[PDB]
């Protein structure tokens, strides 16, 4: 596992703060992840939520945010973002004479005529409210 | 294209608090399709504006993507994009020219060539914010 060590840190970081703050409960925790992380966020929630159990961090809304990736060159000082790199690479996959018919046709038969079972949908999967 | 999408939504939400006799809307989870080209931050911005002054004001709004799933109306075959996308990946990774071209495309600086660069924002996961409650005095 690569998502536990990630929750042990983030769960120790959160309980170290609340403790040195004399808090009665941790309500929310925002986490930022570099777009370079190959981890699955829901496993981290699984792990976090589980590690908070029986602590003042129980029932703490957990949000995740991505931290765009960027790097700098010491020798030229040219600073750049990941994206630039992807296109420079993608256009060397274009020299491979690569692909279109594959993304536009059912893999089983030649097809090329289909239906969108799940795709362009937009509903409200859930609402959290308060009553009396 | 959102001022509407966000309207059908605020209506569904605020309608739900009506037939429920709720005092406040805490959070809203919205599922969008990856085939829907809509700016997510706008819809959120538009939802917040429509929520201002109502009982849903300041409600956390999480967004969830709904993968695409196609059904061939010729052989009745269903398939998820991650199976046609992940394949170019598996067939592009095989090539000999890959591991060596991955290096020219990543471990390089477009500016010179170099191979010695430093990372600013990327690696690492860091707690950006922790909300608490205190009773000190
Ligand atoms: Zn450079
Ligand atoms: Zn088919």
């Amino acid at each position: 596992m690569h998502e536990w060590a990630l929750a042990d840190a983030i769960v120790r970081t959160v309980l170290d703060y609340a403790q040195r703050e004399g808090a009665s409960r941790v309500k929310a925790v925002r986490v930022v992840l570099g777009e370079l992380q190959d981890v699955a966020e829901d496993i981290v929630k699984f792990a976090m939520e589980q590690l908070f159990a029986g602590t003042i961090a129980e029932g703490a809304e957990i949000e995740f945010v991505e931290e765009e990736a960027v790097f700098k060159c010491r020798n030229c000082n040219y600073e750049w973002k990941l994206k630039e790199v992807k296109d420079k690479f993608d256009e060397r996959i274009k020299e491979d004479i690569h692909v279109v018919h594959a993304f536009l046709a059912c893999p089983k038969c030649g097809s090329h005529d289909f239906e969108v079972v799940k795709g362009r949908g937009v509903y409200v999967a859930g609402i959290k409210i308060e009553k009396e």
